[PDB]
């Protein structure tokens, strides 16, 4: 139905909220909801990890199913998988994990399979563990994405920190 709601305004086409990306699928029931994943799609911790726990890992055990059969994504690569209970798709993104040295530079890569999808659920690609500036990750999204983005971001103080930024 994609009733998302309480979101700033960002551009014509990137909304931002300080919320559970979990919580959002559930209220808003999106068509696509975009995963923060990794090139062999192992989902146990950080925003995978929520979003398998919250489909009581029918997630994983797709995903491990798909690797069996096509072996594991690319940096910067994406693939369509079900959504389970929480979305009619699950767009599986690689990001950039600069904390292990990937390049940076695949990041505008990972948010141009956006573009694929009329109106996503998503967090913010390669921030938290994956140590990507999440300011610089904010300017790539709004920059590449040309689609309607809502991106939801569990951390008051990151959020305040990302909208103040980018009203300068
Ligand atoms: C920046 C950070 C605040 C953000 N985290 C989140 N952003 C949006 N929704 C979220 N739900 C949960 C959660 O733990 N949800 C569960 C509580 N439980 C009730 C459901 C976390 C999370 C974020 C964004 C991108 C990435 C990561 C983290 S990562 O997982 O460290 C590496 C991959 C890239």
């Amino acid at each position: 139905v994609n009733s998302f709601s309480g979101y700033l305004k960002l551009t014509d086409n990137v909304y931002i909220k300080n919320a559970d990306i979990v919580e959002e699928a559930k209220k808003v029931k999106p068509t696509v909801v975009v995963n923060a994943a990794n090139v062999y799609l192992k989902h146990g911790g950080g925003v995978a990890g929520a979003l398998n726990k919250a489909t009581n890992n029918a997630m994983q055990v797709e995903s491990d199913d798909y690797i069996a059969t096509n072996g594991p994504l690319k940096v910067g690569g994406s693939c369509v998988l079900s959504g389970h209970n929480l979305a009619k798709h699950c767009l599986h993104v690689v990001g950039p994990n600069v904390n292990k040295g990937e390049d940076i530079q695949l990041l505008k890569s990972a948010y141009e399979n956006f573009n694929q999808h009329e109106v996503l659920l998503a967090p913010l690609l390669s921030a938290g563990i994956f140590g990507a500036d999440p300011i610089h990750s904010l300017r790539v999204c709004v920059d590449t994405v040309r689609t309607n983005v809502y991106l939801a971001v569990f951390d008051k103080n990151l959020y305040d920190k990302l909208v103040s930024s980018f009203l300068e």
